[PDB]
């Protein structure tokens, strides 16, 4: 109800395991339907949009697995 | 805010999502700094429970990385 | 050159680590092209074996995530 | 013999699972007894060079779990 960071299988759980320390929250795998209406914050890493919720906030994500996870360093370290 | 699986670095990560999966849920590091008070069912995958938060429902766990996944696979298993 | 154990993207890489831990070898992604030839015990953790290289020694795998993780477990358990 | 990477349980193993997918190889837990003699390039990602085996080729570390990570990406962008 604060952050959520959602993802799906395989690289992109790496990336969002990183932005979930930064913002000191859960994550979630996109495969497990899942109540999202209440959650604040709702951050997607890696993909498109049309993968995941409605309620999706943020969408960090690149061309490929090494520039989702750029984009989500990049984030981090620009946060103020 | 229905069900959160918390679990410390290394190989009890694996239990929890295993654990995560069932519930269809989120996980969360022990070492995000988290306000526990508003989840309805808090789940920790290992160890013992002085390192958890107070609001732990359920804890999982077995002398060993095998054990404690032991222990969450009879807890699928056995749900009804 | 002695033992390796391979998953696909996943689940099944919870598993592959713990076997891993058990027989304090490696892990590698099946979707990485590697060259399996010189390897002495190729196991493979979740799936079918035409997903697998015709290197593979020994398929650990069940009906689901969580039966394959249970077939680790026994295998695991009932090394002499 | 070709490649191999090697953490320590944590943040670091993300890193190095990024580092295996561009390099083809896989990865080993540093807390897994190994030989490492017969490897021709051995890589570790995170943390200080007395952690890991003698036979360390290339070590990818920074201040942080962040900058670990950003030194990984930073090779593989600049590998030719």
């Amino acid at each position: 109800p604060e952050n959520l960071v959602v993802y799906n299988d395989g690289a992109d759980q790496r990336a969002a395991e990183y932005l979930a320390d930064r913002l000191a929250c859960p994550t979630i795998n996109n495969a497990r339907k899942f109540d999202y209406s209440n959650v604040k914050n709702v951050y997607a890493v890696g993909g498109n949009k049309e993968q995941y919720t409605s309620y999706l906030t943020t969408l960090i994500a690149g061309s490929t697995r090494y520039t989702t996870m750029q984009a989500v360093l990049d984030y981090i370290k620009n946060l103020k």
